[PDB]
């Protein structure tokens, strides 16, 4: 009594409707018009009503008790409705909110400090560039203000009524809210208490940084500025949200004297380009006996930033266009060695898409949504190391050191560990909203105290309820799943060992191939489990598809660990020496208003 024969013929329907979708949604992200805004809800809301149709047709094939469970994988997927499972009324109202916050993001505009004039410096360009160059605590802290005012408290409504549907459409899916919707996509009901784990396990490492990076800040800034005992005050950080302090390693860095691993000025002296670096990206897979990048990647992707007045969303990103080599990626690449790393993540995501094309559309995806982020950024982990630099000319004269070495884990410190706090607190935070857990007059508080608990970070002036911060996160606003990132920083070390392993790069015991020193790069072993593993796609639960890369069946931080583990007793050391002060007491940087003026 097959149903099969069903879903093939289904499969290669929704394939061929997806692909409609996504041209609208490129379209769109490519130039924001309202024309294009319209079309593209227009799809998704024709392919909802095909989708709702399809979710009662499947009443016909009773699946909960078929054969081979290849097949019954694939009904409980596509029975498994999203926004869709909600009335049409609600769809549309989402897709706007939706679209509305989104929007909002992308066109955000503010005026040089320097010039009441212009008022035309973007996030992507101008702004981004100020919050990772300028040591102006005064100017960082202006375009923070500036920023979140925009992005984030702009649009309290939108994301509210969000809040409201996300959840609504959850239990019309049978879930407990949105939040536990997400976590279905690990599939393992202690999934959060494994995260938490880990989590608990690196946090110790992750206040030696803290600390120390706490130590320099209030000697380089200034007492008045940065105080010990303190949240770090965020903008200091050089990056925006402060998930990443990399940007900042010019004066937070444990040997100033020594080298500092900044490929940033070279590129640009070398006539580097985005194509370039791109065409690099691309050698570094085939290099590994992977795909290459397709002739409608060359053809169909934006690696500059448009030169016309457009508005357009520059936010990276790579996209699966459901036929057969249709891949390309929309990016405002610069040349610098962040950018760098950018792209091969980037290309991690088309990796898996030409990996993965010939399975039934419903596996076109990743095995649980953190080894789509992953990919990527195994690799850039080789081309980040001073090895593979070199290799390529990137980087001149470079000597080990020793001490050389401590400034190279720290940098990863600052851009791997820092994060995995930062990218739980965002889910964390989404999730307790999802779930009934906070009440409205405490949302804007209930995010800082929350990056205050777990980061040790706080706004750069006060804030109150009538403030609303999270949307200023463009994966807060874009509505995308962030616990992806947590897990991709945590399982990426695990593959990433294995490869330099499965390589002639890594021995646990070798002293002269230290596991943050080894290159991977055209290594056909490693691509070969990269392939096990990527051709899978989401065709069996994640255990599985870690299992095929090198047999190991379970997420774990003993990778991260091992990683920095010459620079965590580092620091222990370090920071008594310095007599640097661990942990913080908690923040007064969200409250309800006050003022000097009647
Ligand atoms: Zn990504």
């Amino acid at each position: 009594i097959q149903a099969k024969e069903y879903l093939e013929n289904l499969n290669k329907e929704l394939a061929k409707r997806t692909n409609v979708e996504t041209e609208a949604a490129w379209a769109y992200r490519s130039a924001i018009t309202d024309e294009n805004e319209k079309k593209k809800n227009e799809i998704s809301a024709e392919l909802a009503k095909f989708m709702k149709e399809v979710a009662s047709d499947t009443t016909k094939f009773q699946w909960r008790s078929y054969q081979s469970e290849d097949l019954k994988r694939q009904f409980k997927a596509l029975t498994k409705l999203g926004y869709a499972a909600l009335p049409e009324d609600d769809y549309a109202e989402l897709l706007d909110t939706l679209s509305a916050m989104e929007s909002n993001f992308a066109k955000v505009k503010v005026c040089d400090y320097k010039d009441s004039t212009k008022c035309d410096l973007a996030l992507d360009p101008e702004i981004e560039e100020v919050i990772s160059k300028s040591r102006d605590h005064e100017e960082l802290a202006y375009y923070w203000r500036e920023f979140y005012d925009k992005a984030g408290t702009a649009v309290r409504s939108q994301f509210e009524r969000y809040v409201e549907l996300n959840t609504k459409a959850a239990k019309l899916n049978n879930f407990t809210s949105g939040a536990e919707a997400w976590l279905d996509e690990y599939e393992d009901d202690t999934f959060e208490q494994q995260l938490e784990d880990i989590f608990a396990d690196i946090r110790p490492l992750y206040q030696q940084i803290h600390g120390y990076v706490r130590f320099r800040l209030r000697k380089h800034y200034g007492d008045a500025v940065v105080s010990e005992t303190g949240p770090i005050p965020m903008h200091l950080l050089g990056n925006m949200w402060a998930q990443q302090w990399s940007e900042i390693a010019d004066i937070v860095s444990p040997f100033p004297e020594k080298p500092l691993v900044d490929v940033s000025a070279e590129m640009e002296k070398q006539a580097y380009t985005p194509l370039k670096m791109f065409q690099m990206g691309d050698d570094f897979f085939t290099s590994m006996n992977l795909t290459k990048l397709p002739q409608d990647f060359w053809d169909k992707s934006i690696i500059e930033k448009p030169t016309d007045g457009r508005d357009l969303v520059c936010h990276a990103s790579a996209w699966d266009f459901y036929l057969i080599d249709d891949v390309r990626i929309k990016q405002c690449t610069r040349v610098t060695q962040d950018q760098l790393f950018t792209v091969h993540h980037e290309l991690g995501h088309i990796q898996y898409f030409l990996q993965y094309q010939h399975q039934p559309f419903v596996y076109r995806t990743g095995a649980n949504p953190g080894f789509h982020e992953a990919v990527g950024d195994v690799l850039s982990l080789s081309v980040s190391t001073p090895k593979h630099l070199e290799k390529i000319g990137l980087l001149k004269d470079y000597v080990r050191d020793d001490e050389a070495r401590i400034n190279q884990l720290f940098l990863t410190a600052l851009d791997k560990i820092v994060f995995l706090p930062f990218a739980f607190t965002m889910d964390k935070y989404r999730w307790s909203l999802f779930r009934g857990e906070v009440d409205k007059a405490n949302w804007n508080c209930a995010f800082w105290k929350l990056r205050d608990e777990y980061s040790g970070i706080e706004p750069p002036v006060v804030r109150s309820e009538k403030d609303f911060d999270a949307p200023a996160k463009y994966h807060i606003s874009a509505d995308v799943e962030y616990l992806r990132y947590l897990v991709s920083f945590i399982i990426q070390f695990q593959f990433y060992k294995s490869a330099c392993i499965k390589a002639g790069q890594y021995d646990p015991d070798n002293v002269e191939l230290p596991l943050d020193n080894c290159d991977i790069y055209g290594s056909a072993r490693a691509g070969a489990a990269f392939h096990n593993m990527l051709s899978m796609g989401a065709s069996k639960p994640w255990p599985d598809a870690l299992e095929a890369f090198n047999g190991e069946r379970i997420m774990s931080g003993k990778a991260i660990a091992e990683y920095f583990e010459p620079l965590r007793v580092w620091l222990e050391a370090e920071n008594i020496k310095n007599n640097v002060h661990i942990g913080w007491i908690t923040s007064n940087k969200c409250v309800s208003s006050h003022h000097h003026h009647h």
